[PDB]
C-alpha cells in the first residue's frame, strides 16, 4: 500500500523515528476515540526502531521498539489551536508501528507535526541491572521529540 | 551460561523457547518476583514468530511484545501447582519475558507450562482493511508450551 511522508526521519535518544501517511485505516479492535475508517482524514504512523544508542538499552539496532507511549500534537500554521492524537501501536501488512486514523481539524493547509515519545510506564517493561545479564542504558524520562514544521496536508492522494 | 527447560515448540504463530540461569536484578522489579538475592534462578520465555507468523503481520523471527505469559510448575509426586507470572523485558541480549523464581516445592522433576495470551483488547489492534491489513486474527484461548520432565537439581553456576 501507497504511503507518504510527513518529513524527514529523524534520529532522537536511541529512537530512529519515521513518520508517513497514507489513506484511513480500519482497525480491530478499533482504538475507541479514534475517527472511523469513514470519518478519518488519513492514518498518521510513527516508525520507531532502536538506533546504534539504542543497544545500550538492550534492543537490538533496528528492531521495533514495543511499549512506548507515543501522541502526536497537530497545529496549523497561524492557529494557536493544538490537537493532542494518542497512538496506538498495531499490525498492518507491514508490521508493527504506533498509529492513528486522524482527522486535519482546521482543514487543507499547513500543520506542524509533533510526536513526543515516552518510555515505557513504570510497571509495563524492566531492564536488567545486574552487571552479568544487565545493560548499561537506562530509559529516558522526558519525552523525546520527532517533529516537522512545515507538513503539508493537502487532502487524500487516494 | 544459559540452560534449556526443554526442546523449542511451535505453537501457532509462536516459535517458543524456555531457558533458566543464574538469578537476575530488573528495574523495576516486577510483581511480586524475588529478589536477585532471594531467587533460586531466572527463567526466560523466549517468544518469537514463526511462518504463521506472517498472517498476523509480523515477520518471522521478530520478538512478539505485548503477550501475557504464565508459567505453571508442578513438582513430580505433589498435586501443588506453582503460578509464575512472566513479565516483558530487556537483557544484555534483548527483549524477553522472564522473571527470578524460586521453586517452592525445591529440587526435582517437574512438569512446566507456559500459557501465552494474545494482547489484551484495548492493548494491541491489527489493520484489517483490504488495502493495508492482514488476514490472521489473534488466538481466544491462550497457547501453551510444555516441559513435562524438567530437572532443577539447584544453581548451576
Ligand atoms: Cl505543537
Ligand atoms: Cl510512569
Ligand atoms: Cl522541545
Ligand atoms: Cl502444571
Amino acid at each position: 500500500f501507497d504511503e507518504f511522508p510527513i518529513g524527514e526521519d529523524r534520529d532522537v535518544g536511541p529512537l530512529h523515528v519515521g513518520g508517513v501517511y497514507f489513506q484511513p485505516v480500519e482497525m480491530h479492535p478499533a482504538p475507541g476515540a479514534q475517527p472511523s475508517k469513514e470519518e478519518a482524514d488519513c492514518h498518521i504512523e510513527a516508525d520507531i526502531h532502536a538506533n546504534e544508542a539504542g543497544k545500550d538499552l538492550g534492543y537490538g539496532v533496528g528492531d521495533f521498539v514495543p511499549y512506548l507511549r507515543v501522541v502526536a500534537f497537530l497545529q496549523k500554521h497561524g492557529s494557536e489551536k493544538v490537537q493532542k492524537v494518542m497512538f496506538a501501536p498495531m499490525n498492518a501488512g507491514d508490521g508493527p508501528h504506533y498509529g492513528a486514523n486522524v482527522k486535519f481539524e482546521e482543514g487543507l493547509g499547513t500543520y506542524k507535526v509533533r510526536f513526543e515519545i515516552a518510555a515505557p510506564s513504570h510497571d509495563e517493561y524492566s531492564l536488567h541491572i545486574d552487571e552479568q545479564t544487565g545493560v548499561s542504558g537506562r530509559f529516558w524520562s522526558e519525552p523525546l521529540v520527532a517533529e516537522w514544521d512545515d507538513f503539508e496536508w493537502k487532502g487524500p492522494q487516494w
